[PDB]
RNA sequence: UCGACA
DNA sequence: ATGTCG
């Protein structure tokens, strides 16, 4: 129904998919840019919507922060829920770094607890989500 | 054979 | 185009 403004939103911004892949997270209520990750120089968009998802969820609970968090990609909040990011991307040499920090996604996952509710952003009824490139 | 989300 | 799920 309504866009809970007290919340952080993620969203990942590419050059090519698969292609050089980034993301950020933003305050929904303000739009101030909380954190931005460097570019990984190959990935998918959807391992980035993963990583920042995960990446929001340690963010959070590192400052003790109850807030949800928006994405919009239907598929990086399964692949959360899943603790599990089933990318078809080969994994070679060159996406050796995208694949490196999905793991690592996976096992803070798999190490760690958290209540943030992960929340689709309804694109269709609310316009483009905030952490948008 | 599609329907969605990016 | 390409990456993904239902
Ligand atoms: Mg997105
Ligand atoms: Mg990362
Ligand atoms: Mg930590
Ligand atoms: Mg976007």
């Amino acid at each position: 129904e309504e866009i809970i403004w007290e919340s952080l939103s993620v969203d990942v911004g590419s050059q090519g998919n698969p292609g050089i892949v980034e993301y950020k997270g933003v305050d929904t209520k303000t739009g101030e840019v909380l954190f931005e990750r460097e570019p990984i120089p190959i990935g998918t968009n959807n391992m980035g919507e993963f990583l920042a998802i995960v990446h929001g969820l340690r963010y959070l609970k590192e400052r003790n922060s109850r807030k949800p968090i928006y994405s919009n990609s239907q598929t990086a909040i399964k692949w959360v829920k899943d603790k599990k990011a089933k990318s078809t991307l080969v994994r070679n040499e060159e996406t050796a770094l995208i694949w490196k920090l999905v793991d690592e996604a996976e096992e803070w996952l798999n190490t760690h607890t958290y209540e943030t509710p992960i929340l689709k952003w309804q694109t269709d009824k609310w316009g483009e989500i905030k952490a948008d490139y």
